[PDB]
């Protein structure tokens, strides 16, 4: 099984987010962190054939800013608010299991540490 | 400037991708690789105050499966096909950049070899 | 590349007030305090041939007054309210380099400590 | 009693420009070089409760052009020959003293040597 | 990364023209000599998909009447003391960088140093 | 007679590509390489006193990728594709002709070979 725990967010060894197994109802699987459902964060993935020849990868996640509300002196565990991230992969029958390895290193690449957009986001900021 | 050129695809030190700004205009960034249009990566990213509390980011990868054409015995550089990745990421003005970094680590977590995710990808799979 | 950090608020090192490069989409140069983008300075600065024979830069400043408001039982960072600058600047074409410095000479006199009008302003009084 | 004489050129007490109390009707407050006014650096200020929650100050500076100027003649157009700075400066009712002095010092910063601002415009220049 | 400062007019070391970065707004890069904005020598180059087959280089050099010019003066009209140079490169997008480095020596033959279209426009001539 | 034969692309004494006077029809002077007319370089120039105090030179260059076609089940030399290049140039009626020379280095010292535009060009790039 590839439907299993897994680090979302690394933080050395301590105060790692773990995302584990919730739900795979109607081919869309569903990973949520531990404690109130709440405060969680959520990944979910689904692949299907868009069309005759392209399958198409739809992944979503959600990161909430953890906080506690606090109403009539009643105090429920709440996120003050989350960010969605929502991305879908468009890949053709044609892709050999390589291709594929490479699409996934662009992926990577994107993100990785030092580049620009993930530079710009960490720092609430544009392209300039 | 963060609008500069990135390794997109890290092949060791060579065979990497690297993809370099090409044009900024209306807001929406563009980074191109080398050589024929035809057969280059892309990367696109903007940002904007899709409502009052939120901003977005729209991220696109083009992955080009590169082929030659022959027509008529005329040869082109083409791209067989393509992926295509779309990602929108919606961040609320109220985080901080403490929060945008953690937003970060999880897409990076996400996408780190050996997740489910970029597992399934990589080996034309689904959740199981 | 005159498009850097700088200090906006100089506090004496402590408390100094920077602001970064954060956007330059449209063409609108933007500079952001490293906050959550609710309670961040911000800057912007723009030029554009306005006439035949002018050009015009175009300047805001947003100094906020930062707060946490309680909304819905939940503490949210927010800016309490904001003070908003904001100039332009009309120079002919003709103006020399050393006709510009001249320019920018007479704004850091105007504001001078000591200066009629910085010392109306941060006394909450007109000129008398 | 701050209707008073000042330096608004300082070129190192050798050729600096001192502007002097040359009208007040009405309010606004105008300080004039010695020379002709159409050759002449002017300055003038007012203050007004521009609605409810505001007051605002409206400063104007006229600047000659220089080079090539022919002391005491006749130059036209009178367009080719002055530049215009026209500022708002809107406070909210709510400013002390304090509030008013900081405000003072975030334009001192904006137009101090060297920063961004004050370098564009005297180098006939935009940002880049 | 490219944009950098260059020589835009050999003159063999003396007397040569440089050109420096003055602008990145919108992705147009910008070049202008050390003058006032009416007497600047000027370069400008953006690129583009003009359709889906073609990528167009878009250059624009804008050259000061330099005989019996006054250095910092008014000159009017405009158009008397003003060269405009506006170039458009459409390529394929099947060009490789070898085909676009051929393209680039196609446009240095044709205005090398005594080829026939710069002699004409250096003595003021069509073609005989 | 400036009306001569000039090697369009040099290709080091071997494989140069030389252009030679082929048409002066209308006022058009044209300049073709020794091929079919299906397959050669095409140059061509004409100049008109487009205002009453401009000149205007056009000047057109045609490069082909040369193939060979089977049409009907017969070969045919021909051209796969052509890449062209328009160029207008105005120069008004008081430039001397050292004013000229001085328009024609600017258009050399562009296309040079190690500058920005040529370097961009050749490798299916933008300036960035």
């Amino acid at each position: 099984s590839n439907f299993t725990q897994f680090v979302l967010v690394d933080n050395g060894g301590t105060g790692d987010v773990t995302v584990a197994p919730s739900n795979f109802a109607n081919g869309v699987a569903e990973w949520i962190s531990s404690n109130s459902r709440s405060q969680a964060y959520k990944v979910t993935c689904s692949v299907r054939q868009s069309s005759a020849q392209n399958r198409k990868y739809t992944i979503k996640v959600e990161v909430p800013k953890v906080a506690t509300q606090t109403v009539g002196g009643v105090e429920l565990p709440v996120a003050a608010w989350r960010s969605y991230l929502n991305m879908e992969l468009t890949i053709p029958i044609f892709a050999t299991n390589s291709d594929c390895e490479l699409i996934v290193k662009a992926m990577q690449g994107l993100l990785k540490d030092g580049n620009p957009i993930p530079s710009a986001i960490a720092a609430n900021s544009g392209i300039y």
